[PDB]
């Protein structure tokens, strides 16, 4: 009902299970439990696409997962952002600025690491396309991000 995205929020980038880069070749920046549990109720668990900036850096496209990761069966709900951008160094401890702008699909279980990697890869592409809609690109100019720098 709060599908009145975009939804903005900032979170400190903290350690996850060490699975993204290591198992999937897809790192995700993880938010602290306090940020996740304080998310608006209307935000469903699932996979979204949107914008993000690390610190006072530039805004880039991204996909973010909000849930329990059915494949790994996590106990605590998480919020993980994968930015479609190549960074030279890791940014643990930095503040990640985020704008969730659209819903892609819900979290799923898979029969193999391969199937999951492939689905995630799929979200990234779909995201790459949808974020081009001008209505969405404007979001990238929102004051919320101008203040980041
Ligand atoms: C766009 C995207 C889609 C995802 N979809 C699923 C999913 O459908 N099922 C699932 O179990 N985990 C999903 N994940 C979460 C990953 O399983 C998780 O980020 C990965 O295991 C790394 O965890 P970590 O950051 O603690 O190392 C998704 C993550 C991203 C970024
Ligand atoms: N494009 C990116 N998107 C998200 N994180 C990135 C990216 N590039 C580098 N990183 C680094 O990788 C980390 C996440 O990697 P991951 O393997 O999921 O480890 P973790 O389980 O500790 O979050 C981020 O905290 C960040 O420091
Ligand atoms: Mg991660």
């Amino acid at each position: 009902i709060m599908r009145h995205l975009p939804y903005f929020c900032r979170g400190q980038v903290v350690r996850g299970f060490g699975r993204g880069s290591k198992q999937l070749g897809i790192p995700t920046a993880n938010f602290p439990e306090q940020v996740v549990d304080n998310l608006p109720a209307d935000i469903s668990t699932g996979i979204y696409y949107g914008w993000a900036s690390v610190g006072s850096g530039d805004v880039h496209k991204m996909v973010v997962s909000i849930g329990w990761n059915p494949y790994y069966k996590n106990t605590k709900k998480s919020m993980e952002t994968h930015i479609m951008h190549t960074f030279k160094e890791d940014f643990y401890g930095e503040i990640l600025n985020v704008a969730i702008v659209g819903y892609l699909r819900p979290e799923k279980n898979f029969d193999s690491l391969e199937s999951l990697i492939s689905a995630i890869q799929g979200d990234i592409e779909e995201a790459k396309k949808r974020l081009e809609l001008p209505e969405y690109l404007k979001i990238k100019e929102d004051n919320f991000f101008q203040v980041s720098k």
